């Protein structure tokens, strides 16, 4: 079933109503995904869900810029991670009952007014969210609705996976891939057979195709599987102790122990879309 309220849309799977996803209209932000009653995503206990600021947890949507830009006249004007997660999207309706599937839209006319004034480029975004019995798919289409100007942008899904204990967690299937390390400010090949975590981690892997599934492992069990289409980059992030302590909406302060962000996107460079052209991609979460 599909249920809309003033603030959000909630999908529940017809075959098992304890499998669900909650999507806040603000940012079209998925903030809970339960698989047979078990929460898959991390959400801060101090996360704002009231539209006052972006949600600390779930799946914030990052567009038209990842991180902070300082090289482009217009993109440099925006706050870190852009304006999609700061805007209230329109619920466009359901498109399927089983699997329950719904769409959200964004265009400048309904976006964050302040940020739209700073980056007055034309676009249409359509997010499609599909809740399967054992997966969650979040798909995006971007259309350049300008008749004259190119549209230049990044796209990333800022997925917060929920885990039991960060220090017991490993991430597999990134061995031998090139990354840019946002902390060390250098690029190198990951020579470790799996990714492990014992300090702040902020890295951007490159050249991940539709064929490469990334697995999150704990006690020899695959607790999450991430697949994507048309998003060659993967940000892997955990703020660790000090950065968690510094984020006012991040609670509890030990909560970095229960999250890992594995974020598929197109962020290594900008996509440029000619007038009237479209780009699309998706993230597919499951538990293989
Ligand atoms: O606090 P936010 O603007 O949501 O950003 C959170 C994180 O996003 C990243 O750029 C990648 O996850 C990190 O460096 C960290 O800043
Ligand atoms: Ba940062």
């Amino acid at each position: 079933p599909i249920k809309e309220t003033d603030k959000e849309v909630v999908l529940t799977h017809p075959a098992d109503e304890t499998t669900s996803v909650h999507i806040l209209k603000y940012g079209a932000t998925v903030y809970s995904w339960k698989l047979k009653s078990e929460e898959q995503l991390w959400l801060s206990t101090a996360a704002k869900l009231d539209g006052s600021k972006p949600v600390r947890g779930g799946i914030p949507l990052v567009f038209p810029v990842f991180g902070k830009n300082s090289t482009d006249e217009h993109l440099s004007k925006l706050p870190q991670h852009g304006l999609a997660r700061n805007s209230t999207w329109e619920f466009l309706g359901q498109t399927k009952e089983n699997p329950p599937t719904v769409q959200f839209g964004l265009k400048p006319e309904i976006a964050n007014p302040e940020l739209t004034k700073l980056w007055p480029m034309d676009y249409l975004l359509i997010l499609t969210v599909e809740l399967g019995s054992d997966y969650l798919k979040t798909a995006i289409e971007v259309e350049n609705t300008s008749s004259s100007k190119e549209l230049k942008f990044n796209w990333l899904f800022h997925t917060y996976f929920r885990i039991e204990d960060i220090e017991g967690t490993m991430v597999s299937n990134l061995a031998g891939m090139k990354l840019y390390d946002q902390l060390l400010k250098e690029s190198y090949v990951d020579k470790h057979p799996v990714v492990t975590f014992n300090q702040e981690t902020d890295v951007i892997y490159q050249n991940v195709s539709a064929e490469r599934a990334i697995q999150i492992v704990d006690k020899g069990v695959q607790i999450h599987t991430l697949k994507r289409y048309n998003l060659p980059d993967t940000v892997v992030w955990n703020p660790w102790i000090e950065k968690s302590q510094g984020m006012a909406d991040f609670e509890p302060k030990t909560g970095y122990q229960q999250m890992i962000c594995i974020e598929p996107g197109h962020v290594h460079d900008f996509i440029s879309l000619a007038p009237g052209k479209k780009w699309n991609a998706y993230q597919l979460l499951c538990k293989e």
